[PDB]
């Protein structure tokens, strides 16, 4: 008498579909909110051309971020991005960025920067950095 797979839930078989359902579904289980800070993160984790992921996506990525030879390297340039962070104070800016993220050694980045901040920011958070290379 338990359950635990999303399978059902979805159903469709599809495997791929929008977390979004899978984030309320498990929200109404032991968590309770959450859902919106998670679906958001993801949402944007996606926009890999739809916004609707897979369990598999998310178990690999899970799998993916536990292997200790991989994050860590990023963690670096993560932390130094958050340190290095002392004018954003969380969130750098284009200036900020292209600089910091040039000095790290991502001058090409500063055009996918520059092209990738632009709805009401002008700036780009580690997230964001990390969102492009995620
Ligand atoms: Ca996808
Ligand atoms: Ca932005």
């Amino acid at each position: 008498m338990a359950e635990a797979l999303f399978k059902q839930l979805d159903a469709n078989g599809d495997g791929s579909v929008s977390y979004e359902e899978v984030k309320a579904f498990v929200s109404s289980k032991r968590p309770i909110k959450n859902e919106q800070l998670l679906q958001l993160i993801f949402k944007a984790i996606d926009i890999d051309g739809n916004g609707e992921i897979d369990l598999a996506e998310f178990t690999k990525f899970a799998a993916a971020v536990k292997e200790q030879d991989l994050s860590d390297e990023k963690v670096g340039l993560k932390i130094l991005y958050k340190l290095m962070d002392a004018d954003g104070d969380g969130k750098l800016t284009k200036e900020e960025v292209t600089t910091f993220f040039k000095k790290f050694g991502y001058e090409k980045v500063v055009d996918q920067i520059m092209k990738a901040d632009a709805n009401g920011d002008g700036y780009i958070t580690l997230e964001e950095f990390l969102a492009f290379n995620l």
